[PDB]
């Protein structure tokens, strides 16, 4: 654990300070009721509503990556680290995540105030913030470091900026609603969705279990959504679920804000 270690852990405990915890598992029902910058993490968020807030909650320019095996080449180093806030396992690998970012940032650039690092994790996704355009490709260098292998944003092949329209969390996008562009859609490819279809071991759980793909596929618009219903209902087992019509989906989604 290294001095830069080290002030990520001062800064970052300082914060989780602010949010005042009980001392007396009650960590984890501040940071599930704080998804935020300030908890800099997204553990028991709820997307929908989620989506519309995190733009306000980010600084100017966004920087991501893709880390390749994040737990198993978490050295001890983090855990000391991750000790010494607790001091001070998703909401775990989320703080070490936290404690990441923070010390590579005062390792790869001089003139870091982590005080405007504003960022969300959930484990090893994360979504991250600086008023000045940082480089993951040189926070990747840094990484090597502390045997961690960065490598772009999303299996991307370059380092390329991140923007708002290219950025994905909790594998989802972000696009304005065409009739309300401050309501932010979570949107998850329907290439994901429909890798994720399955016929349970037990026939039961499979309506339950469309049911949370159609909270998912909706967000891509009435035409991909319908399309991926008359897929799911050109079959017998398909066309026994009840299946949310757009509509009502779209209409609750707006009157929940």
């Amino acid at each position: 654990v290294d001095e830069y270690m080290k002030e990520a852990v001062d800064h970052y405990a300082g914060q989780l300070m602010s949010l005042d915890i009980n001392t007396e598992g009650n960590l984890y029902a501040a940071f599930h009721k704080n998804p935020g910058v300030i908890t800099g993490s997204a553990v028991g968020c709820d997307p929908d509503l989620f989506w519309s807030k995190i733009p306000v909650l980010m600084e100017e320019k966004l920087f991501a990556f893709d880390y390749t095996g994040y737990d198993a080449s978490l050295s001890p180093a983090w855990f000391e680290a991750l000790k010494m806030v607790l001091e001070k396992t998703s909401i775990f690998n989320s703080m070490i995540n936290n404690l990441i970012i923070r010390t590579l940032l005062l390792k790869t650039y001089k003139g870091i105030d982590l005080d405007h690092l504003k960022m969300i994790a959930y484990g090893d996704d994360v979504i991250a913030s600086y008023p000045h355009e940082v480089d993951a490709s040189l926070l990747a260098q840094s990484g090597k470091d502390y045997g961690l292998t960065m490598t772009p944003a999303d299996k991307s092949a370059t380092f390329e900026t991140v923007t708002w329209e290219n950025v994905t969390f909790l594998k989802r996008f972000f696009r304005a609603d065409e009739k309300y562009p401050f309501l932010i859609h979570p949107v998850m490819p329907m290439k994901e969705i429909h890798e994720s279809i399955r016929w349970t071991k037990d026939p039961r759980n499979t309506q339950d279990h469309v049911r949370s793909l159609c909270l998912l596929a909706w967000h891509n618009g009435e035409e991909e959504y319908n399309k991926f219903l008359a897929k799911i209902r050109s079959v017998p087992i398909g066309r026994a679920l009840a299946l949310p019509e757009y509509s009502t989906l779209y209409d609750r989604w707006l009157d929940s804000f």
